[PDB]
């Protein structure tokens, strides 16, 4: 079972653990990243190192006159359900949000989860990207109003209308899910809280059908973020399966995206997650 494949991954001061999380570290890595390196694009990303991958890169329809208006950092997922399940993404610039507003628009995307502040010890992790109040915005020719803001204690779920200008009955119900308290340091304090997280953006995700990839983003769009998408891969295989690959969940988001999963720490934590679980059960 999984309580003894991890016993024996953390024996001998996690000794197996590491070498199975160093076998994933050139997954992926030999895949171009041209487009992104286009100088025209150089200001559209947040890292210069990192960038999508050419083969899964989410693309933005073309804008007449201008051949790199194609380009947000955004890749393509996959989950246990869809090879597009998610789209992942860098917190956004001030001068890639209304790239962003576009892609969710495009991609029909219902749901976007941020694993992020705006501000974490004193440095800019992403902008304040939606409406700060309940007057609507326009982000290039997209309508943005805020519906409604729920701060709870680990998390804070809005609820947006979006529309296209030129058609303003045909508006889309978007939520947000923005987790607030993972720490400046390290991985989450407990694992019950992003456990909760994520069972609970997983209800609202299971009732969108129909809707496209979900949205998932912190500052550069991989630790974090490769966290949550595994986290949410691995909980519906154990309430399924329950068979549980974390080993082979992070493989395919790496061949996906660079650096998903991006420390040892938060392959601990994954391990950790579904111990908990188990041993609620
Ligand atoms: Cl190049
Ligand atoms: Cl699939
Ligand atoms: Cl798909
Ligand atoms: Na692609």
């Amino acid at each position: 079972q999984f309580e003894g494949h991890f016993m024996k991954l953390q024996a001998d001061s996690n000794y197996l653990l590491s070498k199975e999380y160093e076998e994933l570290k050139d997954v992926g890595r030999n895949q171009s990243c041209d487009i992104a390196l286009l100088p025209e694009n150089r200001g559209k990303n947040r890292y210069n190192n990192i960038l999508p991958y050419d083969a899964t890169r989410v693309k933005l329809s073309n804008v007449d006159d201008d051949p790199c208006s194609d380009y947000i950092n955004a890749s393509y997922i996959p989950g246990n359900n869809f090879r597009r399940e998610y789209i992942v993404t860098q917190g956004p610039l001030p001068g890639t949000k209304d790239d962003f507003w576009k892609m969710v628009w495009e991609q029909n995307v219902h749901n976007i989860v941020m694993v992020t502040q705006c501000v974490e010890k004193g440095r800019v992790k992403c902008d304040h990207y939606w409406p700060a109040d309940q007057d609507s915005l326009y982000y290039g020719d997209l309508i943005l109003q805020m519906l409604s803001e729920s701060v709870l204690p680990e998390w804070t779920i809005r609820e947006f209308k979006i529309c296209g200008e030129e058609q303003l009955d045909a508006h889309r119900l978007i939520r947000h899910f923005h987790y607030t308290v993972w720490p400046d340091h390290g991985v989450p304090e407990t694992t019950q809280s992003l456990i909760q997280f994520v069972r609970t953006v997983r209800d609202y995700i299971n009732r969108s059908p129909g809707a496209g990839p979900t949205v998932v983003h912190c500052s550069a769009g991989v630790g974090r973020t490769g966290t949550f998408i595994a986290l949410d891969r691995i909980l519906q295989q154990l309430d399924s399966k329950d068979s549980v690959d974390i080993y082979g969940a992070v493989h395919d988001l790496r061949l996906h995206r660079v650096h998903m999963v991006q420390t040892e720490c938060q392959y601990v934590y994954l391990h950790q997650c579904v111990r908990d679980v188990l041993r609620a059960r």
